[PDB]
C-alpha cells in the first residue's frame, strides 16, 4: 500500500528526492537507475557537501543498497524502455536524468511498466506543468506524464500569482541570482550543449544565463502567459538562490506595505514569508518552494507611474525537491 | 616636474590608483598616507590577488619606499590636516580612506597645502560628482574638492545617458550583481556600521545591499534625478561586477537592435561595447568604466507597453580606478 | 540549578559555545559581552552560514535578547574589569575575544566577580592548557584561569599521545590544511598584526601561516615538549580542516595497520575514528575534537628507516567548541 | 624552420600551450583537434578566467580559426589515427586529451603522419619522462613518443635533485596543496573514474587525492627511485599550487640557511627562488616550473636526528605549460 517510487538519475535532485521520501509516510523508493556503481550511489547518498550527512544507515548489498533496513534495487540501464518497472510494480518514476524532458520521450517508463512519470524539469509535449500549491489542483488523476517545472519557476509562481490576483500584472522582468549547478564546468572547458558561458569555471565567475522559469511560468499561470521574461546570473555559491522580479502593475498607488501584507496572507507550506535580513546560506535545506523576503520590496514612483520590485529566496536543490515530492504524493493520491 | 599626487589611504583603490598612475607616464605619486608600516605598503603594492604582480621594482627605504627608482614618501597620519602637503607641493590628493567623504571634511587636505582633492567615493556637500566622459566637462577649474562618484555609478551613467538621450527615460530599477568588497566581513561577525548583511561571510553568500549609484547618478545626469533607484547583490567573486537596468522609456516601439546600436555609437575610452558571451573574470583589469553587453539586452512587450532591460560589466576595481585617474589628469589640466 | 556562564566576545566560538550549551543540561548562558548592538547579536545567533539556522526562538529586548523565554543579558565592555559579573553570580567566563589571552590579563574577569575563566585560545602565563580527554584530569579544582588550547592543538593531541605512548615519538613535523578564519582579510589589505600573508584575500588563496599547535602541544603533553613543530596552509573553505603529521618513531617495524588499530582503540567522545573517504564539508558540525582518518595513513621505509604520516579532520569551529564546552562543564564540576 | 605543432585536446594545457607557443620563436601551432565547434575553441582561447585575455585577434574562419593573421586548422576527430597529420606536415603533436597517456596508444599520431608526440601527462610504456632543466639532456633525438611528466613532478624535481645532490636523500614524504582541476566535479556527482573524492564539489572542499608526481619523479631522477611518496589535498583555488616535501637526509647537521643557499645556487629559467611571503595567486601565470620559497624552510632536530621540510610553488597551469613548451622546442631542436 506504500506508493512505490523509482528514481531514474541519482544526481542532486534524484538523491535529494530519495532523502525526502525517507520522511514522507506512504511513499517508498524501491529502485534507482543510474550509470555508476552502487558503492558510488551509497556514498553520495550518505555524504552531501551542502545538505549534510544522511541520518540513517546505508549499506551496499549485491542487488542494490539497504537503507534503514529496506532494500533498494539499483539498475544500470540507459534505455529507459528496458527497465524492469513492470516486475517491480512501480507506481511513479521520478525522471531526474535530464535526458527525457519531453512527453514522448518519457513514455518509455510507461512502456516499461510504471503507472506514471513525474519529470523533474520543464518538458515539451502534451503535459501539465505543475508548481505545488499554485496549480497542482489542475491534476485530475488521468495523467501519465507530468512536469514538475523548474526550481526558479517554483520560486516565482506564488509571488507572481499574488501580484496578478491582487494588483493585476501588466508586464515584468526577472533575474535569478542563482547558485551554480552540476552542468556548469569546474574549469574553463568545452561545454556539451555549446553554451560559451556554461563552459566557464563555475565558482570563479558571475555567469549570465537562461532560466527555465522564463517559459514554464505561463504554463503554470496561463492568464499571465507572455507577460514575464528574464534570466539568471550563476554565481559562486553551491546552493541557495534569489529571484528578483521587476513589475508594472494595473493598480498604480501601490505601497511596500500593501505588497508585503498580500504575500504574507498567501503564505503556506510552499510559500514562506520573512522580514529577517537573511542571506543565501540561510535557506540551505529549506522545504518551502519560495521564501518571500519583505526586506527587499521596492516601489519606484515618478508621477502616475510605478515600478515595483520583489525578491524571493529558494534552495534551488531542497525547495525544488520538496515541491516535487509534494506533487508526487498528490499525483499518487487520486 | 609632473602633476604631484598624494594618495591618502593605501587600500584597493589607493593601491590600484598608484598602479594605474604607474601606467600613465607623466603622472607621479610623491606621497602615500596610511596607518601601517612601509614593509606592508610595499608588499601590497607588489603582490595583488586579482590584479597580479607589480612588474617594476619596489624597495623599502628609510623615509618610505622606492618604486622603479623614484622615491615615494609615506606617512602614518591618522588625521589629514597634519599632512605635510605644503612642504611637498601636492597638486591633487586622491582621498581613498572612506573617512573624508564630505566637502567640509575633505578641506583638511586643502588646509594642509594640497591644491585640489578628488574623493574616490560619493560625497556630501557643495561639490560636483564626476563620471569621466559623461559629465567631466562640468568642471571649469575653480573646484577645490570633487567627487569621483562610485564604481557602480561609473558603470551606469553612460548606459543611462544613452537610454534617456535616445528614447527618453520615464523610470527604472537597477540591480548590481557585485563582487564582495573589503568592508564586508570574512566570517559572520559584528559589522562596524551596523549592517546585518555586510556582517556575513562575504565569500559564502548572496548578500543584498545598498549601492552608491542609487544616489550619485542624479547628481551626474541631473535630468534623470529621481527617475532611477536600486541596489546590489554582493556575490562570491573578489572583483568584476554587472549592472542590470530595467527601464520604462518614452519611445515605445523600441527593439533589441535599436538599443544595441545606440550603445555602440556612444562607445569610447570610458564606455566599451561587446557582443561576446563573456563572464565576470573576463573584465578583471579592464580600463573602460563600463562595458555594455549586447547579448543581454531584453525587450518585453504586451500590447502598447514595453519594459527594456540592459546590462553592463565593470571591474569595480580597475574600471573605477581608471575613470578616477582620467578625472584626476583632467582636473589638473 | 545551573552553572552560570558569561561569554565575552560573541564571535564564531562565542556564538557556537552558546548553541552547544543549549544541548547540555547543567549549563546556561546568562550574559554576553560584545561591542555591538543586540539586534546584531540575536541575528548572528539565529543565522549561521556554515552551521545552519538556530532552531529555537530568539527575540531582542533592551540590554539583551531572550532565547526560548530564557533571558540573556548583554553588555559592551572592552576592559573585562567593569563587567557586572558580581551582580550576576557568574561561575565561569568563556573568554573568546582574543584580547585577554594571558593569565594576568584574564584575571580582570576574576576582579569583576566571576569564579573562573576558560580562555578559548592558547595563553601566556601561569596556567594549565587543556585538551578535553587528553589532559583534563590535570585540573584539581583550584584553578581560576585556564586555557582551552586551540582548534588545531585539539585535533593533534590525541593522535600525538597514541603515537608516543604506543611507539615512542622521536620527532615530527606538522601541516594543517586549515579553513580561513575571521582575522584573515576579505580583500588584500593592511593586516592589523602586520602579517603579510593574513593580509591577503582569504577565499582566493592558499596562504602559509602559523598554527597555535606548535607551541601549545608540549604544554598539553609535556613528555613530547620540543619534539613537534609545523604550520598551516589557510585555504578557501569557510570551516573544516585537516592536520597532517609526519613523524619518526622509536619502534621501527611499524605498519599502516598497527597505527590504525592503535588510534581506533583510543577512540572516544573527543576522538573519533573513520575509514570512509570523506572530505572537509563532511565534518562541518561534528563534535569530536579530532577525527582520525585511516585512509590517509602512510608508512615510508628505506632499509631500517621509517617515516610515518597520519591525518586527522576537525571542524575548527564546532570540534573546538565542543571540546571547550566539555572542559567548561568539567571545570565547573570540580 | 617553423616547427609545426598540432594540439590534440584543446583543454587547459592545450589552450595554454597554444598561448605560450605564440610567445616563443621557432614553433607554430598549425592544427587543433577537439570534440567541439570552432566558435567554442576561439572563445576559450580568447577568454580565460585565471590567465586573463589572449593578446591578439582571434576570428573563426572555415577549417578552424585565425590568430594574428595565421590560419589554424581545427578538427573534431575522435579517432586520432585518422587525423591528417601527414597532409599538414606535423613535426610534433602535443597530446593533451588525457586519453593517450601510453606509448602504444600515442603511436596513433605517428601512424597518422606526425614525426614525434609529446604527452602532457605521465605515461606508461617504453618512453622517457622529462622535466626540462632536470633531465631533458637524456633526449638524444631518436625518440618518437615522450612524456612531459606532471605539473607536480615539475615542481618537485629540481628541489629533490638539490636535496639529493647536496645532502643525500634517505627518504621523504610529499603533500601538494593543489588547485582543483577540470576532472573534478562542480557538484557532488558520480565520478567517471570512480573516485569517491574527486566526485565531490571541487570548490567547497578540502579533498585528499593522488598525485602523478609520486609515480613520476623516480623516472626523472632514477637514483632516488622509490625514496619519495605522497599525495595531494585539492582545495578551492582555480589555479596556483604548493608542494611540501618532508625529508630525511644523509648529512645531519643541516641548517635552514644551508638548504636555502643551495636552492638559490641551482636557480634558473625553470627553477626560481623567492624570499618574499607570497601566496598562491602570486604565482598565477608564472613561467618557472618551480619556485622555491625560502620563507617556508623548516629543520627539526632532536639529538642526532633531523627532519627537513621545504616548499615550492607552481602554477599547475602555466608552470607546467612553460615546462612542456621548453621540452617541445628542445625535442624539435635535436
Amino acid at each position: 500500500m506504500a506508493v512505490k517510487v523509482a528514481i531514474n538519475g541519482f544526481g542532486r535532485i534524484g538523491r535529494l528526492a530519495f532523502r525526502r521520501i525517507q520522511e514522507v509516510e506512504g511513499l517508498e523508493v524501491v529502485a534507482v537507475n543510474d550509470l555508476t556503481d552502487d558503492d558510488m550511489l551509497a556514498h553520495l547518498l550518505k555524504y552531501d557537501t551542502m545538505q549534510g550527512r544522511f541520518t540513517g544507515e546505508v549499506e551496499v548489498v549485491d542487488g542494490g543498497f539497504r537503507v534503514n533496513g529496506k532494500e533498494v534495487k539499483s539498475f544500470s540501464e540507459p534505455d529507459a524502455s528496458k527497465l524492469p518497472w513492470k516486475d517491480l510494480n512501480i507506481d511513479v518514476v521520478l525522471e531526474c536524468t535530464g535526458f527525457y524532458t519531453d512527453k514522448d520521450k518519457a513514455q518509455a517508463h510507461i512502456e516499461a511498466g510504471a503507472k506514471k512519470v513525474l519529470i523533474s524539469a520543464p518538458a515539451t509535449g502534451d503535459l501539465k506543468t505543475i508548481v505545488f500549491n499554485t496549480n497542482h489542483q489542475e491534476l485530475d488523476g488521468s495523467e501519465t506524464v507530468v512536469s514538475g517545472a523548474s526550481c526558479t519557476t517554483n520560486s516565482l509562481a506564488p509571488v507572481a500569482k499574488v501580484l496578478n490576483d491582487d494588483f493585476g500584472l501588466v508586464e515584468g522582468l526577472m533575474t535569478t541570482i542563482h547558485a551554480y549547478t552540476g552542468d556548469q564546468n569546474t574549469q574553463d572547458a568545452p561545454h556539451r550543449k555549446g553554451d560559451k558561458r556554461r563552459a566557464r569555471a563555475a565558482a570563479e565567475n558571475i555567469i549570465p544565463n537562461s532560466t527555465g522559469a522564463a517559459k514554464a511560468i505561463g504554463k503554470v499561470i496561463p492568464e499571465i502567459d507572455g507577460k514575464l521574461d528574464g534570466g539568471a546570473q550563476r554565481v559562486p555559491v553551491a546552493t541557495g538562490s534569489l529571484t528578483e522580479l521587476t513589475v508594472v502593475l494595473e493598480k498604480q498607488d501601490v505601497t511596500v506595505e500593501q505588497v508585503n501584507e498580500a504575500m504574507k496572507n498567501a503564505s503556506n507550506e510552499s510559500f514562506g514569508y520573512t522580514e529577517d535580513e537573511i542571506v543565501s546560506s540561510d535557506v540551505v535545506g529549506m522545504t518551502y518552494g519560495s521564501l518571500f523576503d519583505a526586506t527587499q520590496t521596492r516601489v519606484m514612483s515618478v508621477g502616475d507611474r510605478q515600478l515595483v520590485k520583489v525578491a524571493a529566496w529558494y534552495d534551488n536543490e531542497m525547495s525544488y525537491t520538496a515541491q516535487l515530492v509534494r506533487t508526487l504524493a498528490y499525483l499518487a493520491e487520486l
